[PDB]
């Protein structure tokens, strides 16, 4: 997240890292078993890891959680990050509290202006490599789509949406991917893809949760 502060210990308590013996994506925990994140993310390997704020160091709060199985949505392009989201089904059930707990689907999609909280432990700089050791938050507004169509003209299918700054300084990064953009306490996005990290007119695009919340659960019914 660059641009953004410090959440402040387990204030975020569905933010999930992806871990393969280093924090590689973000993700959200929407119940006790399941957890949304990209499809780009996909790979073999991967222990969840609930309840964490410094990412190197074992604080209290953590679960540790092999995933059993990692499901990339069927109609997922490499090419164009159409359809990029997978759900990963936790070996366990995560014990939910106050410091880990799921967020809620959407009943409906969210319209331009609405603001979002936007985290992970991605890059912080724009121009280079920093990351983290704890959760980042950056609170950001959906974009028109004429806004977000005019950044990435041909890019952008009915999937995504853009989230961010056109003037720049503020965005998600690398290392963000998978997470949570969280609207009126409803989860409204994963972090995608985007040009470079927080850069004039390349505001951040989104997978559009609303429009798979039907696959999500006819998915996790029959798994
Ligand atoms: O997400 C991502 C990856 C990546 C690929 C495969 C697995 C995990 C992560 C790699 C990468 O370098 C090639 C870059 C990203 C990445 C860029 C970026 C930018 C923005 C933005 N500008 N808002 C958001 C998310 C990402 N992810
Ligand atoms: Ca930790
Ligand atoms: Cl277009």
């Amino acid at each position: 997240i660059v641009g953004g502060y410090t959440c402040g210990a387990n204030t975020v308590p569905y933010q999930v890292s992806l871990n393969s013996g280093y924090h590689f994506c973000g993700g959200s925990l929407i119940n006790s078993q399941w957890v949304v994140s990209a499809a780009h993310c996909y790979k073999s390997g991967i222990q969840v890891r609930l309840g964490e704020d410094n990412i190197n160091v074992v604080e209290g709060n953590e679960q540790f959680i092999s995933a059993s199985k990692s499901i990339v949505h069927p109609s997922y392009n490499s090419n164009t990050l159409n359809n990029d989201i997978m759900l990963i089904k936790l070996k366990s059930a995560a014990s939910l509290n106050s410091r880990v707990a799921s967020i809620s689907l959407p009943t409906s999609c969210a319209s331009a202006g609405t603001q979002c909280l936007i985290s992970g432990w991605g890059n912080t700089k724009s121009s280079g490599t920093s990351y983290p050791d704890v959760l980042k938050c950056l609170k950001a507004p959906i974009l028109s789509d004429s806004s977000c169509k005019s950044a990435y003209p041909g890019q952008i299918t009915s999937n995504m949406f853009c989230a961010g700054y056109l003037e720049g300084g503020k965005d998600s990064c690398q290392g963000d991917s998978g997470g949570p953009v969280v609207c009126s306490g409803k989860l409204q996005g994963i972090v995608s893809w985007g040009s470079g990290c927080a850069q004039k007119n390349k505001p951040g695009v989104y997978t559009k949760v609303c429009n798979y919340v039907s696959w999500i659960k006819q998915t996790i019914a029959s798994n």
